[PDB]
């Protein structure tokens, strides 16, 4: 298991524009296109992302390209954020993947708001971190996914994805 496979499991793969859990236009492997309720807008942003007139549909290849860009961007975002970096560098490989997942889902800012859990993770207080993180809108809104990521932080293993 790696970051790609993990996110591919949590986000799925859809070749046509669809709405995510929050109702936002998305495509591919969890690639948010726009928060706007306008489908046209979504179509616009998609073409601009791909570089061609897609008419709301892309190929697998194209979905994977977006995914590579998105993961790269997520990691780079972590390293550039003064609140996230230290945490990330303190972790082992597996747990780092859990942190990337959260950032991919919620954005850096969103993750950066988990102050207390981040501190706990930095202190390697696994269980405490797991219980604090569950007290969130994130956990209540997408609990199965959140449970998988939380378990990952908790154990440092991929058991939740097997
Ligand atoms: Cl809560
Ligand atoms: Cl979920």
């Amino acid at each position: 298991m790696n970051i790609f496979e993990m996110l591919r499991i949590d986000e799925g793969l859809r070749l046509k524009i669809y709405k995510d859990t929050e109702g936002y236009y998305t495509i591919g492997i969890g690639h948010l296109l726009t928060k706007s309720p306008s489908l046209n807008a979504a179509k616009s942003e998609l073409d601009k992302a791909i570089g061609r007139n897609c008419n709301g549909v892309i190929t697998k290849d194209e979905a994977e390209k977006l995914f590579n860009q998105d993961v790269d961007a997520a990691v780079r975002g972590i390293l550039r954020n003064a609140k996230l970096k230290p945490v990330y560098d303190s972790l082992d490989a597996v747990r780092r993947c859990a942190l990337i997942n959260m950032v991919f889902q919620m954005g850096e800012t969103g993750v950066a708001g988990f102050t207390n859990s981040l501190r706990m993770l930095q202190q390697k207080r696994w269980d405490e971190a797991a219980v604090n993180a569950a007290k969130s809108r994130w956990y209540n809104q997408t609990p199965n996914r959140a449970k998988r990521v939380i378990t990952t932080f908790r154990t440092g293993t991929w058991d939740a994805y097997k």
